[PDB]
């Protein structure tokens, strides 16, 4: 009866949505198609930064990246204004998670070193969390654009929503890095259109989006109740019945999250 | 399902908790104990400007109306400060609504004239929009004490959504009033932590707060989807059971309003 | 070149304006007619309270005391809400600051006792804070009715701005009082038009509004920069040339209040 | 007198300080470093929209346009966003005003187009206004990193406050394109700690902020009165002897304001 308002608003949509709000003490688990993969797009930059968080000491973020116009592809706000002077590791973070930059997820990865230029050890990252469904496979901007039924770069709404909640509410990071992660996910630029937009404002919602082609959009978040209570919603979305191009709908996401907000309430 | 989360914030807040929202082509009626009987509270300040607005040309809202100290028997926020300089129509509408002032609402009320100070006046209105439910029995600030179980000064949320619904939607006021009473309960002050904290931002809450004894929190609202699609929201909570000095809970009105609104989205 | 504004709005509102900001360290005391007398009105509510609260172990807010009909003179919006229940001298407190309560206020003279229902006494507190100034000689509402030129129930400016200023910023008050004076203060309901409307919303504005015949309307407030920093704001006006039926004007206030914020920030 | 609080702000914040308001029937102008030159920054997008709605008929704002990841060069709220589905003059205007949207602007400076990728056409533009001091010489985002002493980039308090004066006030737009306008600025979503944040909340703030490197803090501002008179406030600000790095202080311009507010009340 959750359910029977998901697809609904998957033939509003002409969607394929995803939802998943891992169960608490005091709620049920929210699971609509939690299980089927999706791409990361790019929410995929949270669990990357929290990658390169946990491998590394916190001086690490200060080191300093250089790189070159070429290396630009993909939506890059911040990497944009940074070609000459380079970019830390640490702003290279701040940029990935609250600009969605593209660029600063591929210096991310380079970062993380190893095959696939970081995409193994991104994997392996997961796998550390208990996630063994997820996989990066591809860079910016590819890992937008595979095809459906193709299992590279996909993530599930379960899987991601799992992974989310080690990293902001259990203890995959020292509290530190924790801190970081959470601060950078607060500041989110880029969903103010998504889950933010789907709860009421006194509902805290820090949020990674994600957006490629086959009008994937993505949300994952961590939302607080007024009384402070913290849930883990992963809002997943693609429309691939309508090609390469279908378009993105934010609005689907936001809806989704109201109808989520509905049941936390 | 939706009425065992009500019976859930009803559990949480000690409270028994009205709603109603009436369906639309979309959406399904939303029932609550649509049909019991709750205290009006100020939520009558809303259909009462209605009265004035809908027996009186435009221009009356122009006439002074001068008072004495001695009608300063209720909590009138704007009311209290213009003793000495009078208020228009217009003006203690406005009062009325925004700041729920109850002077105001008691001259709007001798202004509708008749038996009881115009509570004779004012019911016989709602009879004429078709609702056979509501009575006003007593003026400023009686109407707020009346004991539970008592009909006097009750409504029901069916009842109000109802008349809410024709006045702001309907065709109870031509345009030119319709337009008054909806902006001065969009720039109503008194229901920020009501049925609007249980919204999404972007959605639009007009709204009429009533609150009183026996914990008693109501909130009569007339909201528009992000897709611009209109629903009245009636939702009347009190903890009579808590006795007179019972707390009233906003929090619950807001919750009752994001189960709302994850029906609704 | 403050003074030609005040005297502006003097000549703007046909009014006599008195202002004093007392100096702080860093600030030069700002004054006009500092120092001519105006009508208390209601201001003499505020440290009336703080009378109380000094001479007082606490344990009497708790004292109640009952009044019946006849004692209700001038606007008390709470005092008519509570006959038969009678009010707590606390509560007699908060209705007096809150809602400028002219009936708690006398009924709080009278817990003072002594000659004139506390007049006397309530002269005699404020002589122990310095103010050789003030006079109160009637109860409510009498003491808004004097003739102007009558310097019966008058304080001026520079006297209740520091007398005010001790009892928010000094140590008139242990603490414990300290801090229910200006919780009351600061959930004053009648000053929303006057120092509270001239200062940006950023800045805290705690006060005590009064007002009378001759278009008398005072504002005293304890304001708090953005920073933090303390002012005590003391405006007065009347517009006695205007006669007993003059009306008072808070927009006077509101306006002086903003030239006076012009200077502090 | 003024002119010794705006040096107070300027060491307090250790800043320097442009504030221009001009002179109405009732009020002089307010002058301070009227003419020296400050870094537009962001403030352009509001004349810019203007210029783009100068050019053409209100049917060009439903114009589709299309970009690319490579437009995305600088803070893009809600470009970022329509990369694959594109925006729409309106919303570029929009986007470009409410939300300092780089990439908005610098599809706005092309679709006036000419050298410079728009931004001789801009400059004429406030040239035809008269405005013979200011200059766009670059786009987004290089147009807020010029560094002090560079002209390029650059106008005065006094010129850009003429300009908004002629769009808001004046008659350089037709009422239709002038409402828009104004309603795109009335609805800005930066300018909360700025302009608005020095004046009571009664009055009316429409504003297009700036923010650059050097400290660069800029609020431009039509405001109402409580009476609905409205002023031109143009406050600018740098702290450029700070390095790249300074950063802006936002309360310098509110508290700025603040002081123009008391002038003007
Ligand atoms: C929740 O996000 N909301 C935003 C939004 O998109 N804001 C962005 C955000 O977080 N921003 C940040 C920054 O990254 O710190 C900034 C600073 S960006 C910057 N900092 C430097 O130190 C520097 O040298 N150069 N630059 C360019 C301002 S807003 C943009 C917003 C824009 S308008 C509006 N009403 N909200
Ligand atoms: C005899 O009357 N008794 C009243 C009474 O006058 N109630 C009126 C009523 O329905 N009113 C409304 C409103 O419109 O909701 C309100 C509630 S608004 C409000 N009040 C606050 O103190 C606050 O901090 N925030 N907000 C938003 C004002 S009282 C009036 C009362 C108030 S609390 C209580 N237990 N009884
Ligand atoms: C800060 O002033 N602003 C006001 C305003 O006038 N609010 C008042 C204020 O502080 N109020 C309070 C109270 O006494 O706590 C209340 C409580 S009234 C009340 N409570 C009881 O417990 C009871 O037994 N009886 N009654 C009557 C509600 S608003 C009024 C206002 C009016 S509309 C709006 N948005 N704000
Ligand atoms: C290369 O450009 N450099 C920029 C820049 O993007 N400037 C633009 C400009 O003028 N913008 C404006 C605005 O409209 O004012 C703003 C101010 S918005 C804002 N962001 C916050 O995080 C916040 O807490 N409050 N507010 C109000 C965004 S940057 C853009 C910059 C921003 S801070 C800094 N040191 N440089």
């Amino acid at each position: 009866d959750l359910a029977d308002r998901f697809a609904e608003l998957e033939r509003r949509y002409d969607a394929r949505l995803g939802v998943y709000v891992p169960a608490t003490g005091t709620t049920a688990a929210i699971e609509y198609r939690a299980d089927e993969r999706f791409a990361f797009c790019s929410t995929f930059k949270a669990p990357l930064v929290a990658a390169v968080l946990h491998q590394n000491p916190l001086t690490h973020l200060d080191k300093l990246i250089t790189y070159t116009s070429d290396d630009i592809r993909s939506i890059s706000p911040v990497a944009q204004q940074h070609v000459q002077t380079g970019m830390t590791i640490g702003q290279l973070c701040d940029a990935a998670i609250r600009y969605s930059d593209g660029t600063a997820a591929n210096l991310l990865l380079a970062d993380l070193g190893g095959p696939g230029g970081g995409t193994a050890a991104f994997t392996g990252y997961l796998r550390s969390l208990g996630d063994t469904v997820s996989r990066l496979d591809a860079e910016e901007p590819e890992l937008n654009r595979d095809p459906p039924g193709d299992e590279r770069d996909t993530t599930t709404p379960h899987a991601i929503a799992l992974v989310l909640q080690q990293l902001v509410l259990g203890n995959a990071l020292p509290p530190d890095k924790r801190a970081l992660l959470t601060d950078w996910m607060a500041r989110n630029t880029t969903g103010a259109k998504r889950i933010r937009a789907g709860f009421p404002a006194d509902w805290k919602v820090i949020d990674k989006t994600g957006t490629g082609d086959y009008g994937r959009a993505n949300d994952i978040a961590v939302v607080w109740s007024p009384t402070g209570v913290p849930y883990v919603v992963a809002v997943m979305s693609d429309r691939a019945g309508g090609g390469y191009d279908a378009e993105p709908r934010e609005a689907l996401l936001a809806e989704a999250a109201t109808c989520v907000a509905g049941v936390l309430a």
